[PDB]
RNA sequence: GAUUUCAUCAACACUGUGUCAUCCAUUGCCUUCAUGACGAACAAUAAGAAGACCUUUUUGAAGGGUCUCUUUCGUGAAUCA
């Protein structure tokens, strides 16, 4: 009866892990894409000049 | 199967298409393919010289190494049919 709840408790941990993965990947892609956008803006300015 | 934007939640990465610009320089503009023929040219492999050159030896003269031509084997080149 201890594991009756202890083994089920892992659902919160796994959902937290997956949500952390989603947030981390979204944030990293967002910042990297912003940096790429800035680099492309520098290229566009260079090409305009 | 679920779920951050539902391309990217990004005005980036792209996909395909259309348009435009751009030889850096050079070459050529299939009848590319076959047979037969020919002017000319070429050398790996090898050979053959009263033409010419250099070095060394004491010199006239001698030793060695070179330039030039030809041929065996052949070789591509391609004006035309």
């Amino acid at each position: 009866s201890s594991f009756l709840d202890a083994l089920g408790y892992l659902g919160s941990l796994i959902k937290d892990f997956k949500r952390r993965r989603f947030f981390l990947n979204k944030a990293h892609q967002r910042i990297r894409n912003k940096l790429g956008v800035s680099f492309a803006e520098r290229r566009s300015q260079i090409v305009s000049k």
